[PDB]
């Protein structure tokens, strides 16, 4: 395949699109390292991820005939984060490829506290982000065959939509922010060989979307919000999991080998439907 | 393949990347049908396709165990290249997909005459692609099965460079354009499942720039063109065909199946690059 002698750290792995980055890219060759938070936060009014699903990863993972290390971690512990990498290195010799996905969705008619869904959010989806990759730089430059990272933004987000709720601005600014960390990295790394992209799914039909009433409740409550999720293509009023990896894939592979810099939307039209 | 039962209608098919296009969509399992200008043009400074190239790109789609309808034709002359689309939906009973290819470069320190040059560059590269566009779209609503449209932009002229010449203004124009084209017939033809897309090269191995020193005096003689071409990548000062085949294939299979309204940079870093 695609990725053989490649070696994956994913952060958000037991289920959803790191479920499926987990999984394809094994399918094309990689051995993976996976984290997830294995545990529900009081703010946020959806379950999320279980060690039993970070399990069931694994032994998907192990089905198609690589191996992955899963462990309990979340990303907002750097040193935590750093253990589990330095463990992938340990077991698999190197880890060539990070997917910075972990994220959570903070939208909540009912948010108690503004200021600490803001901080939280931010902490998780920005600072995470921010830790998954500084855990991996100095092993990638270290071993000298360059290396991949790739950040999970949002079109949702890249289309300003706010309900002015912590949580739901929280979101937009760690999803805008997070492409900027792509391009100034993609600059910053080049010289070492370690491409730097990204990917802006639109809907993706995960729990967090399709367990999680909440959201549907903020966009039925604002006037301004009213199309907000809308997509152009008729076949995709959501797109699945894989369609994301596939688009990591890409610009993880041979194919996309030119590729640094850039956020890929995948998006069934979202940013261009008006 | 990836791309079994299709059929793909190439401008600018007799060299570079418009052979790498057909030959490497034949490879997927395409039927290609072709055209060139396979003439010289007077005010460009370098040696355009010929028939004889354009044969040897049907014979190496030939070699793939695919078929390739060819023909001469100048995408300024809309009535030619229906024609030719509608031979192709003869000989194949269909076409569902579309790259808009066909450019020239019109950087030259010699130029005689701007508005001249202004005008065969827009005649070429924006109007030309909108003729292609043009000849496909009613029989791909026609048939009903959705399809692909792609446009060929350029990353270099995504960047604000010009000398204030007419065929430089052109080619930025144009190229910039066309991103426009891409981006609202997305929106357009999305209830149609035709799916509008464009890629944005970085400098690329091709006669255009191999074989076009007119083009490197016009860089040296202006001081803010002096870093023009740099990419970011150190193994890509410049890309290969195949790189820009590669992203379409990406965008027009089922891996990029919810891609509509994008422009990729296959650009080795060139839009961060700073
Ligand atoms: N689903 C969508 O519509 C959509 C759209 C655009 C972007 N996104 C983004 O895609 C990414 C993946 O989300 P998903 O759709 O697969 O949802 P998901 O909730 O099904 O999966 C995300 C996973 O991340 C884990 N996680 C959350 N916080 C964590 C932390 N602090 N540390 C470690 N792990 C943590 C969760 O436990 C869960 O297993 C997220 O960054 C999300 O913001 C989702
Ligand atoms: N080479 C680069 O660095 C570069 C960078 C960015 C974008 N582009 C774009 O990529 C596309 C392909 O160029 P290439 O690099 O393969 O160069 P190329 O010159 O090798 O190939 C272009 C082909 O288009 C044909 N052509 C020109 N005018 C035509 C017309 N009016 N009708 C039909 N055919 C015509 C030529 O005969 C030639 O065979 C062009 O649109 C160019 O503007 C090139």
């Amino acid at each position: 395949g695609s990725l053989d002698g490649r070696v994956v750290f994913i952060t958000g792995a037991a289920r959803g699109q790191g479920r499926s980055h987990a999984v394809m890219c094994a399918e094309q060759g990689a051995n993976i390292v996976g984290v997830d938070i294995c545990e529900d936060i009081d703010i946020v009014p959806y379950k999320l991820g279980t060690y039993e699903e970070l399990e069931e990863t694994a032994r998907l993972v192990e089905k198609t005939g690589q191996e992955m290390l899963f462990r309990k971690a979340d990303v907002r512990d750097k040193a935590v984060l750093q253990e589990v990498f330095d463990a992938g290195v340990e077991q698999f010799g190197h880890i060539d490829t990070v997917i910075a996905n972990a994220g959570v969705v903070l939208t909540n008619p009912d948010e108690r506290d503004a200021s600490e869904a803001l901080r939280l959010g931010l902490d998780i989806m920005l600072i995470g982000v921010w830790n998954t990759f500084q855990v991996a730089i100095p092993h990638m430059k270290e071993r000298g065959q360059g290396g991949n990272l790739i950040a999970t933004s949002s079109m949702i987000a890249l289309l300003d939509l706010t309900d002015g709720r912590g949580g739901t601005d929280a979101y937009l600014t760690s999803k805008l922010a997070i492409t900027g960390l792509v391009r100034s990295y993609a600059l910053m790394l080049a010289a070492d060989r370690i491409r730097v992209n990204g990917v802006a799914p639109t809907n993706c039909s995960t729990p967090m979307i399709t367990e999680n009433p909440a959201l549907f409740k903020v966009i039925e409550e604002n006037p301004h919000l009213v199309n907000a999720m809308s997509t152009a293509l008729p076949d995709f009023p959501m797109i699945e999991p894989r369609d994301v990896s596939n688009a990591i894939l890409f610009l993880i592979s041979d194919a996309g080998r030119s590729f640094t810099g850039s956020v890929l939307k995948v998006d069934a039209g979202m940013d261009v439907k008006r």
